[PDB]
């Protein structure tokens, strides 16, 4: 009898997180939907690499699958940059609808020519600013903060627009950098801040919600293409189910997160005027309009 094929998938976050739910659900569904013919071993906390290294590894084929935020993706697939524009998405429902519908479907196609099968869009969440130095109540309070960023050119340009001094770093370095005070802060969804225990190394958090962070199930293209057609469908369907449970965990994290982090001693600013943060980014946003075009930005904004 043919040997079960085993593949590996990893993330940079904890098993007990929104992304751990994503990959564990995916793995369970692949095994079920392929009648046990495929099995997926799951790795966490940047085992097998943090996100950029892992996306590269999947492209090379050194392991088969990864689940990553959109953060490091533009280096590989430039077309996703528009998703990383600050304040583009009104809320999670808007973002999820865009990604699941034809706009997001078109973006999945852009991975094919770069050596991936992008199985499905999933979610990291809306990102929020934390730091060790001071409470952030207005955009001016961000000026001069030394902040870690992802390896993403849109985020870096945007945050420089707030006067932040940016340091791109792989996620596997971040807890220690915060602890050592190399940087004052970072930015991430509540799902990450909670699961990574950043309350232990960050006194301040503001719910700026300044960008939406999608995530992706990625597979090596050559490997995906060699699967029998029915198993290709099983992998896609498993990824979509992983996205569903992932998003549900994000919802739970976002609902409980302010109370959870306050109880852990963080000062959490959840009353800001977001419109002032948008206004502060006007010059950078004018650049993004020139870069992406009004047509593409309005196409996303129009979405229901
Ligand atoms: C935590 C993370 C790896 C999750 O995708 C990402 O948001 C990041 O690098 O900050």
């Amino acid at each position: 009898m043919a040997a079960q094929t085993t593949m590996r998938i990893n993330i940079s976050t904890a098993q007990n997180s929104h992304q751990g739910v994503a990959i564990d659900t995916f793995a369970k569904e692949v095994e079920k939907r392929t009648g046990g013919r495929y099995k997926v071993q799951t790795f966490y906390n940047a085992a097998l690499g943090a996100e950029r290294e892992s996306v590269e590894a999947v492209q090379l084929g050194t392991h088969e699958l990864t689940f990553s935020s959109s953060g490091p993706i533009p280096n590989f697939v430039p077309e996703t940059k528009i998703l990383d524009v600050p304040f583009l998405f009104r809320d999670k429902a808007h973002a999820r609808a865009v990604l699941d519908g034809p706009i997001g479907q078109e973006l999945l196609t852009r991975f094919d020519g770069k050596g991936f099968k992008a199985l499905a869009w999933a979610e990291n969440g809306f990102r929020h600013m934390s730091n060790s130095k001071r409470a952030v109540k207005e955009p001016g309070d961000l000026k001069g903060l030394k902040m870690r960023t992802m390896e993403n050119p849109v985020h870096i340009a945007a945050y420089k627009g707030f006067g932040i001094v940016t340091t791109p770093m792989a996620f596997s370095e971040v807890f220690t950098a915060l602890q050592q005070g190399t940087v004052d802060g970072q930015e991430n969804p509540l799902s990450v801040i909670i699961s990574a225990k950043f309350d232990q190394v960050q006194k301040h958090l503001t719910l700026t919600g300044h960008v939406y962070s999608p995530a992706l199930f990625l597979m090596n293209k050559a490997l995906f293409d060699k699967l029998p057609a029915a198993d290709q469908q099983a992998f896609i369907d498993a990824a979509r189910q992983g996205a569903k449970l992932n998003r549900a965990r994000v919802d739970e994290d976002d609902a409980k997160g302010v109370a959870d982090l306050r109880a852990k001693g963080m000062t959490v600013i959840d009353n800001i005027d977001k419109a002032r943060f948008v206004a502060a980014l006007a010059p950078v946003n004018a650049q993004f309009e020139k870069q992406f075009g009004k047509a593409a930005l309005e196409q996303i904004r129009s979405a229901q």
